[PDB]
């Protein structure tokens, strides 16, 4: 098995299932809920399988760096969802201070 | 309503249910693994209410924004050690993007 492969469907996984969460309007549709459940928990089972052989702190930055993006643009064009400029200078400036706490953690003792 | 105290709600249930994934360690992690899944489960419900109100890929951001704060901090020991002057810088960026997202974008049913 190849790891970003298997972190590229995680993250796959994990914007269809969010996707289909928002689609649904929350739990309430029973195939939306089903394939919901079943989304996220392709998504878990993929990380921690990707997990020995990508650092966790990585892989979970990756796999929550790249969703955001993806269902931001997914969002944009499926639901026509625009985003204001300060908001995604917002999410932005979220990541920064991430990459500082990201940078700290992996700068901890093993 | 409020969406933010339905999102902290689901950024604490993500921490108390992955504090309790972290600490569990037993030749069967069963009963905790149940526990873990509620906090899981209530976790996206809360999230699911969050989506009504707030941007898709903005709600998610905020999520794992905050949560990875407290994960940190739960991995490096909270107030038992030394907090780091980067830590702080890192902290007022993610709470800045939050200011911005909060009051120069709008959280309203969508």
């Amino acid at each position: 098995m190849n790891p970003y492969i298997y972190l590229g469907g995680a993250i796959l996984a994990e914007v269809i299932g969010t996707t289909l969460m928002k689609f649904s309007e929350g739990f309430t549709r029973l195939w939306p809920s089903v394939g919901t459940i079943i989304c996220y928990c392709a998504s878990f089972w993929l990380l921690a399988q990707t997990i020995a052989y990508i650092p966790t702190g990585i892989a979970y930055a990756i796999w929550s760096g790249v969703g955001i993006v993806l269902i931001s643009l997914l969002s944009w064009g499926f639901f026509g969802q625009r985003l204001d400029l300060p908001a995604i200078i917002g999410m932005m400036l979220i990541c920064a201070g991430v990459l500082i706490i990201n940078l700290l953690s992996r700068s901890t003792p093993h």
